[PDB]
C-alpha cells in the first residue's frame, strides 16, 4: 500500500492542504515552449541525461524542491515528444536540493513529506496523458492536483474512510504513515 513519511511539524495538516500549499509556494517553473532553460527550469535525472531512477527539480525562485523516484524516461524530442513516462514509486517534497548524477543521487536537506509505493506505471504510448507525466509535470507547474488524485485513490484502496482530507496523524493511526523528526 501507499506509505507516507512526514515530519511531525505536519502532523495536524491534511494531505490536501499540505500539497496545495507546498505546490503553490514552489510555484510554476514555466517549463513551456520558449521558456525552457537548461540548468534553470529543466531539473535533472540520476544518472541521466534523460533517464534514471530519480528526477529532481528545484524552484530557483526559491530552494523548494521535489524528487521523483522510480524507473523514469523522458522522450525529449522523440515521439511522443516531451513525455515523462515509466514507473513512478515515490515523490519527496521539501527544500534544499542536494546531489545529482555526479553524486550518485539527489536528496533534500530538509525533506518534509514523502509518498512511496505509488505504483504508477505509464507506457510511452500514453504520451502526455500518462499518469506519471501528469503527476510530475503538474508538480513542475506548481500544481499538485494530479498527485493528490493518485494519493486519494491509493488511500481509498486501503480503506474508503481514508483520503487526502485525512490528517497525517490520522493516516499514521490507520497504518499508512509514519512521522519523522521535525
Ligand atoms: C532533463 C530534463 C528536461 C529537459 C532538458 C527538458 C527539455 C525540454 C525542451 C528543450 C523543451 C522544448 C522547449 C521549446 O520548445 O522551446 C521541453 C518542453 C516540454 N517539456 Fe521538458 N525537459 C526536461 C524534463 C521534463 C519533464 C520531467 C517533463 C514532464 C514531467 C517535461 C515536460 C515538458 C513539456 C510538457 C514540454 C512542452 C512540450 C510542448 O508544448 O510541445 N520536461 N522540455
Amino acid at each position: 500500500s501507499i506509505s507516507i513519511s512526514y515530519s511531525t511539524t505536519y502532523s495536524g495538516w491534511t494531505v490536501a492542504d499540505y500539497l496545495a500549499d507546498w505546490s503553490a509556494y514552489f510555484g510554476d517553473v514555466n517549463h513551456r515552449p520558449g521558456q525552457v532553460v537548461d540548468g534553470s527550469n529543466t531539473g535533472g535525472f540520476n544518472p541521466g541525461p534523460f533517464d534514471g531512477s530519480q528526477y529532481a527539480l528545484k524552484s530557483t525562485a526559491s530552494d523548494a524542491a521535489f524528487i521523483a523516484g522510480g524507473d523514469l524516461h523522458y522522450t525529449l524530442f522523440s515521439n511522443p515528444s516531451a513525455t515523462l513516462w515509466g514507473k513512478l514509486d515515490s515523490i519527496a517534497l521539501g527544500d534544499t536540493l542536494t546531489g545529482g548524477a555526479s553524486s550518485g543521487g539527489y536528496a533534500l536537506d530538509s525533506q518534509e513529506v514523502s509518498f512511496s509505493n505509488l505504483g504508477l506505471d505509464s507506457p510511452i504510448a500514453q504520451g502526455r496523458d500518462g499518469t506519471v507525466h501528469k503527476v510530475v509535470y503538474g508538480l513542475m507547474s506548481g500544481d499538485s492536483s494530479a498527485l493528490q488524485g493518485q494519493i486519494d485513490a491509493l488511500l481509498k484502496a486501503v480503506d474508503p474512510s481514508l483520503s487526502i482530507n485525512s490528517t497525517f496523524d490520522q493516516l499514521a493511526a490507520a497504518g499508512v504513515a509514519h512521522a519523522t523528526p521535525a
